[PDB]
């Protein structure tokens, strides 16, 4: 017995009265001030253990990896996934799906070359605009999704493709709704609120419309399949289904196929797109940073050949900028919920099997032990005296352990290549003066959404 300390819950409302009106994160952080780095809060009738500060998150996700390798539910999307797909699977199912998903993408065209192709495509599209004002939200969604579309469907979509844009539109307005205050209220009281209209029904329709698109893509694949030459993620999955016909315990069937594909879209598009969008807002607010990036781009890569992934090792400052963008961006602030896979002894407290655990990544990315000024943009957080890249234990935007972001490599490959290839060909400007640029996110929840802004991409001759 004895859970981490916490405020006295009510039978139904849990700790509702102890919460902050600003959000779940702001509630989590306010309770840390009173109860410390590891506490219990009751979101409704269920208890969750919240983990604050670098040291405590590492003590759980790294030191007791297996115990904290369990995935928790998110109320607004569970109806879609229902424990199927790689993100929300558990036990043997997750282990199977994740291993497959790693091994599949770990090896036609490499993921690096696909990203380079999208980079080239983006630069060509940005030249068209001829240095006019634009909101980069749409294009940043397109490129990120086009990487996943390349991995999954075995091709990419033109930026002004209407069906692509329509399904992109609805898929992305889903993240806006997921990160809303209303959806956070739904997290606590889904048991009652599910029978009533709300954001959750819209998120339901939007994700089902994509599941439907995936479903029929799977069928186009099943019908154009060449076993000798699997073109993408789906083909490899389908061939795996054939190999596991006789095995009754195989997880490689329809529901897992559909929802793993969505999972790769659901996870591998938005935050990447948002990180890039936040990136350029900071790059507008700090032209001198941008200038030493482009200076480093010039020195290492040139202005002729496109940037490649082995240039990163030779570009510590740009790498430090990217790290710092990711750190300050803080796109998944209270992380994605884990559960303990068994009864777990932790920091003198005992966490009962299947209890939900919240690794607050914001409290780690803003840890004053590891960063001088946690609230100020400073690529220097990741630079030593020699101007070399410097690992920082507080840096965990992809979380840690067995559940670490399955697509870390891909993300950082996207981030690097997109940032460098854009800034190689383009200098940036905005009608808003640097010192007048606001960084406060438009929405804050399980995802942070940076405010929308106008930007110029001016070709460099
Ligand atoms: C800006 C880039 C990205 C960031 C910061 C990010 C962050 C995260 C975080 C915080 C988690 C939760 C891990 C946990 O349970 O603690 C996660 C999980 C996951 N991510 Fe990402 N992500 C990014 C992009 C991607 C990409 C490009 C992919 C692949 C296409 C991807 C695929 C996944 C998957 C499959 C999981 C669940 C893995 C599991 O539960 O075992 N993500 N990511
Ligand atoms: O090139 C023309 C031929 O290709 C067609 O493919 C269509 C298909 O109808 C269809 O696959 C496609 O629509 C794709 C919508 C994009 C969905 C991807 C989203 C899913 C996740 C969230 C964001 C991206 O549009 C394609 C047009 O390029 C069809 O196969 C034919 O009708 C047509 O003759
Ligand atoms: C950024 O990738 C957004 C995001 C990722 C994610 C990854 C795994 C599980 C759940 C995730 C999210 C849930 C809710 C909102 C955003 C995300």
């Amino acid at each position: 017995g004895k859970l981490p300390p916490g405020p006295s819950p009510l039978p139904v409302l849990g700790n509702l009265l102890q919460m902050d009106r600003k959000g779940l994160l702001r509630s989590f952080l306010r309770l840390r001030e009173k109860y410390g780095d590891v506490f219990t809060v009751y979101l409704g009738s269920r208890p969750v253990v919240v983990l604050c500060g670098t040291d405590a998150i590492r003590e759980a996700l790294v030191d007791q990896a297996e115990a904290f390798s369990g995935r928790g539910k998110i109320a607004v999307v569970d109806p879609i996934f229902q424990g199927y797909g790689v993100i929300f699977a558990n036990g043997e199912r997750w282990r199977a799906l994740r291993r497959f998903s790693l091994a599949t993408m770990r090896d036609k065209r490499s993921v690096e070359e696909r990203i380079q192709e999208e980079a080239r495509c983006l630069v060509e599209e940005l030249r068209k605009s001829k240095g006019a004002l634009l909101d980069n939200t749409l294009l940043f969604h397109s490129i990120t999704s086009n990487i996943i579309c390349s991995i999954v469907f075995g091709k990419r979509f033109d930026y002004k493709d209407p069906v692509f844009l329509r399904l992109l539109d609805l898929f992305f307005q889903s993240f806006s709704l997921i990160s809303s205050f209303s959806s956070q209220v739904f997290e606590l009281f889904s048991g009652f609120l599910k029978y009533f209209p709300g954001t959750h029904r819209q998120i339901y329709r939007n994700l089902q419309e994509i599941n439907t698109f995936i479903g029929q893509s799977v069928e186009k694949h099943r019908a154009t399949l060449d076993p000798s030459n699997p073109r993408d993620f789906i083909d490899v999955y389908l061939l795996r289904m054939e190999k596991d016909k006789s095995d009754p315990s195989s997880e490689f069937h329809h529901q897992n196929l559909i929802l793993t594909v969505l999972s790769l879209f659901f996870a591998g598009t938005e935050t990447t797109s948002t990180t890039l969008r936040y990136g350029f807002l900071l790059m507008l607010k700090y032209p001198h940073v941008t200038e030493r990036v482009q200076k480093e781009i010039e020195q290492v890569i040139g202005s002729h050949r496109p940037p490649a992934l082995d240039d990163r090792a030779k570009m510590p400052y740009t790498d430090a900028v990217i790290h710092e963008i990711q750190r300050l961006g803080d796109l998944i602030p209270f992380g994605v919920p884990h559960t303990v896979t068994k009864d777990t002894q932790f920091r003198g407290y005992v966490i009962p099997k299947n209890t939900e655990v919240f690794p607050v990544l914001s409290s780690a990315l803003h840890d004053p032990r590891y960063f001088e000024t946690p609230n100020t943009f400073n690529p220097g957080h990741f630079l030593d005296a020699n101007g070399a890249l410097k690992r920082n234990e507080g840096f965990m935007p992809f979380s840690l352990g067995k559940r670490i972001c399955l697509g870390e490599g891909i993300a950082r490959t996207e981030l690097f290549l997109f940032f460098t290839t854009i800034l190689q060909n383009f200098s940036i400007a905005s009608p808003v003066p640097p010192e007048d640029i606001d960084l406060t996110p438009r929405e804050s929840g399980v995802g942070n959404v940076p405010p929308s802004y106008q930007i110029r991409f001016l070709a460099r001759h």
